[PDB]
């Protein structure tokens, strides 16, 4: 019946209703999928938040930041899905830049402590997630994590460019751990969808550049995608990411899908 | 239910019961899809590996070097599953070289009308199907193709390789003309799989062994040139509603084979 | 000393002084190298153009679909630079495509016998040319073509980006023939000139449409370069080329060198 | 010859005459450079080793994790070249890896704070150096960093490879800065060299896996090189830096140059 009947998913990532992750949860609850979800710092907003999604599931803390959280996480996972039961899948849906290191801020004036905090949440927390949690993935699992293409430079986006590419380098490497376990590790690239991020980290780092922001991301998507690009409509990435959880992509690893209406095959 | 429940589906290139579509072919039927074949040349033979897919599905004639089957593909194809019903997907799963154009033949020495006839049939013909299968799909429809990756080049592939390089720009093309009906074109880059074709391209203990050098080691999940089934899903991941923003692209399906260097 | 001092060098692809292949044929005898020169079908024309180099250098006639051009190609060379030397560099700057390939003219109306012959002229005949002139090339030596970046479609471009494509692939295969006889093979991929073949055959097949062409160049190149461009100066992409064969870049073959102001680079 | 004739250059990086960096320099200065070099930590050594280069260069200390090394370097470097003279080339060939982030060492125990540390240096000191030299960087100037490619995966170079990840980011970053100026930026990414940091990855020359090592760089290189891979010779990569350095490149930037015998062109 449902896609994911029967899986049980670990998703990242949900601090509002417009989150990538909130859809992809979404989705996945949708195509029967149980889930366990995890939130950081705002805890009690999220949960206000993961109520909205059409099935309980409970949520556990996780600044991937914290060694003690990270140290316990499979143990917590563990309680939350059952005793002894393990993960098909897992989302991360995770990033953070300071505002030094995007927008109109120059490029040069970000102090490495900042840019190595945008790399530590955005690109290590890859791994350091997939090593909590691969001793409790079931062969034929599946770890999905969130990427924007960073193989051109692009204004605005700045370190977070950089962090991404540290990331799917990253995630080429947890593929290789991820294959002793029988399980797979991709990206999904997607196009630009209105997020908390987009406009409190990239549009607040504009500043009085916020209206070119969307002209941007419409020139750079929406107009070169032969099937267009609604930014305001999750449904298209959350369920790409649904078919990297399921069993229909099963020879994909260490690898990168594109859900971005096809723009980056398309120059102009 | 199935993946593809519902979907009406065109797959094209079965020759043996080892061919990548006859694979495709089965996966799409077992996850509900109605299916329209086509062949080349041997309908007779083809008609008995047909008889072995888990349901019937109507058998057309695709030479995609005759104009005429061409222009008249769409009619048939229509007339097969009724008036008034389009189709949802396309699968591309067809290729051809002369043998001047492969192997330990030297690279230098295969003529141009031969390497054009493998390009004609190898990558110009995705454009073509396309443009006769495009008038009957239905909107959120999926056209792919089957490649092998020729980023770099590599013994006894030749001229094969510039064929493929020709197919992922003509796909990235057919995805521009495909998306004004809601159309997707994509291809699937697979691992070797050991059909009629494969054992063409020389004529044989060094091919296997550079295969699983290229693939089974540098795969993560490892690679099984004799199980097609994993290439057969991905294609019809492609077929279904599950990839809905993805078009003029290549998904790898390859044991991961192509991230990792060594 | 000049960059190539001392070398012998064969360029195809003048037709006009325009032409890409004049101003590499240029800036190579400025730099020291004793010419010589192929062209196509107006070799009246060619050769008055050709009067316009700095130096004298011999012109032979070669139609790249004439087989027996090509095979009495070397013979013809050696005769031209003296018996008992042998060329350190040979420029492939050829193409073509009929205009139902190209522009406004739709994409699925080309017929596949103009393809053919758009593919035979510009990509095959980059392995055409190796194999008639590697027997009498030097160790050391160079082969380069001229190239555009079709990793992504693109309005207009169309059957010259899948002829691209394939000339990429030759190349790749050129380089493991030529690393038998010492020799170097690669492209320069060049952002746009203004040449014979980009107004006539480019801007010809878009009709009333052909200020689209200049607006798309200027979008695609000199607002992405970081350097800018100028498609009016062909000396930034001949001094590229005269780079590749020199002995300046000994370790690279098999490769596409970007001569586009890092327009490639850079998404917006 | 004279490549770089009348150029005045900054060349970091070297530690031993195996260092990169040490033939980057001695090409140059072959080539008619005047050099400003700089060394890290151990400058007594440093200076002994730069004797052997072909000619005097003045020496100056930076290690791009200090800030104050950073603010005072292009005064530093102006004292040493004079007062109103400014550089034409800034050369980066810099890295470090803790022995957690490579090797056998498992790729999922490398502590954030010693990936974080190699990161900086690897790929954060690429803009760090930009930033403190193009104000006295000449127009038509050029910034080259060196790169080993890590566009795949591959075994023991574990966290590096997501430096260099890291690194060609940046490099497309600093492009855009530099480009205000006049000044390209670019990396080469060289096939294997035999240094003291290639034998670092393993722990040493008799690390526990050395054999293994070199097992793989033959395969890698020179077994898929057209023209082959010496590993003892890094004349090739040096001559590909300085081609850089020159004006025989002036319309790439942002962009990596493959000196690595065209390994990276085939599969097999
Ligand atoms: N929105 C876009 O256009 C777009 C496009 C491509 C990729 N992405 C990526 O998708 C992912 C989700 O971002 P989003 O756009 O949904 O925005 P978002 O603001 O909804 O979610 C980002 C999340 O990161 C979390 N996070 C930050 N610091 C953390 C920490 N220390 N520990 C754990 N979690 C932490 C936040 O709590 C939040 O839930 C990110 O990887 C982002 O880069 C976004
Ligand atoms: N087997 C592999 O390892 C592998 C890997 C990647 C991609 N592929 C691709 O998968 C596709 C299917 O190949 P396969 O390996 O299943 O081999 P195969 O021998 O089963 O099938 C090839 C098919 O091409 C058809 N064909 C040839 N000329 C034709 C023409 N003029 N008109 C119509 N059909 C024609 C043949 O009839 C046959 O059905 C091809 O595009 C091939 O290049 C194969
Ligand atoms: N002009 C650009 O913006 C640009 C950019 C990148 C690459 N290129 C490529 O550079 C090369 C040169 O084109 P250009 O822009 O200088 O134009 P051009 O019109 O000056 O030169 C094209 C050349 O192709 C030759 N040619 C065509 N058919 C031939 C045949 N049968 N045999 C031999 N020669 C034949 C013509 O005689 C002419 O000399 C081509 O490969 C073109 O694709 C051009
Ligand atoms: N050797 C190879 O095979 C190879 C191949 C491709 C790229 N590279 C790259 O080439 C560059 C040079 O490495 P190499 O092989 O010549 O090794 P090496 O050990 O000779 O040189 C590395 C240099 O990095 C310097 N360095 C380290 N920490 C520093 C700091 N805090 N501040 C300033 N400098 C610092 C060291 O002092 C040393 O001079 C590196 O970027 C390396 O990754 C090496
Ligand atoms: C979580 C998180 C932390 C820190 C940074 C981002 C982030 O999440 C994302 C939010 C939006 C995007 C998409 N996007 C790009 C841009 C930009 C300016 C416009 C021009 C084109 C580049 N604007 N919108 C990508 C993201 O990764
Ligand atoms: C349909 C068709 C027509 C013409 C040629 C091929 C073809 O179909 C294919 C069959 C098998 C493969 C995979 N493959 C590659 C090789 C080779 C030698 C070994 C090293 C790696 C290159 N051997 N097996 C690829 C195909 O495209
Ligand atoms: C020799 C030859 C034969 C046949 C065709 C071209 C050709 O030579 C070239 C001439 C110009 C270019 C550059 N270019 C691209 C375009 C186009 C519209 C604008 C956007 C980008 C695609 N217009 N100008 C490239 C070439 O290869
Ligand atoms: C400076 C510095 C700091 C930290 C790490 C490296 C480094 O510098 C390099 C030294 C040598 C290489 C080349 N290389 C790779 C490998 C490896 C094992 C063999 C297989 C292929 C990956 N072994 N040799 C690359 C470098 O970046
Ligand atoms: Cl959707």
């Amino acid at each position: 019946t449902g896609l994911l009947d029967g899986k049980r998913i670990l998703v990242s990532g949900i601090i509002t209703d417009s989150s990538i992750a909130f859809h992809i949860a979404r989705v996945a609850q949708e195509q029967g999928a149980q889930l366990v979800l995890t939130g950081f710092d705002r805890l009690r907003l999220i949960q206000r938040i993961t109520d909205r999604l059409p099935a309980k599931a409970p949520l556990l803390e996780l600044d991937v930041q914290n060694e003690e959280h990270l140290a316990s996480l499979a143990g917590r996972v563990t309680e939350a899905i059952g005793a002894g039961n393990k993960l098909d899948g897992v989302v991360h849906s995770i990033g953070f830049m300071p505002q030094t290191g995007m927008g109109i801020n120059p490029f040069f004036d970000a102090p490495y402590a900042d840019v190595s905090k945008g790399i530590h949440i955005s690109a290590y927390s890859y791994a350091s997630m997939a090593k909590a949690l691969l001793p409790i993935m079931n062969p034929g699992g599946s770890i999905v994590g969130m990427d924007f293409d960073p193989s051109r430079a692009m204004p605005a986006y700045n370190w977070m460019t950089v962090a991404k590419s540290a990331l799917e380098s990253v995630n080429r490497f947890v593929a290789r751990e991820a294959g002793k376990y029988g399980v797979r590790s991709n990206l999904v690239a997607a196009g630009p969808i209105r997020t908390l991020a987009m406009s409190a980290i990239v549009g607040g780092a504009l500043g009085e550049e916020a209206g070119a922001q969307i002209q941007l991301l419409e020139e750079g998507w929406d107009q070169r995608a032969p099937i267009g690009w609604n930014m305001k409509d999750a449904t298209p990435v959350a369920k790409t990411v649904c078919a990297l959880l399921s069993d229909w992509l099963p020879a994909t690893t260490g690898d990168i899908i594109y859900a971005d209406g096809g723009a980056h095959t398309q120059l102009l």
